[PDB]
């Protein structure tokens, strides 16, 4: 449905070139996430499949109040807003991850991505 391919657009690349800050402003724009500049944005790579598998015990376990967390390890690429306006344009600075991934999950399908885990601050 409507929510987990709006869930794709704004948090799935399955195969993005270098993964740099150049990269990000560009995905950004592209996903139509650029008015206004999100703040903070996480993309997963890979196939499509084992981020379904996360709403299933094959790939996720039950996290916190109503979240799913994945078993397995994805690429990841979180997209910072750098400078004082939440107005294009929007640089954005990338960092690259590896890590297991928390989402929420409706109909058997990823519509949630938590954000948080990405952002130290």
């Amino acid at each position: 449905n409507s929510r987990y391919t709006h869930f794709l657009t704004q948090h799935y690349d399955a195969k993005p070139q270098g993964r740099d800050d150049r990269y990000c402003e560009s995905i950004m724009r592209r996903r139509g996430l650029t008015s206004p500049c999100k703040d903070i944005n996480t993309f997963i790579h890979g196939n499509k499949r084992s981020i379904k598998a996360i709403c299933e015990n094959k790939n996720g376990n039950p996290h916190r109040e109503n979240l799913r967390i994945s078993k397995s390890s994805f690429q990841v690429t979180t997209c910072k807003l750098h400078g004082g306006s939440p107005w294009p344009p929007c640089q954005y600075r990338a960092t690259a991850g590896f890590r297991n991934v928390v989402v929420a999950c409706e109909n058997g399908l990823p519509v949630h991505l938590d954000g948080s885990i990405f952002r130290r601050p």
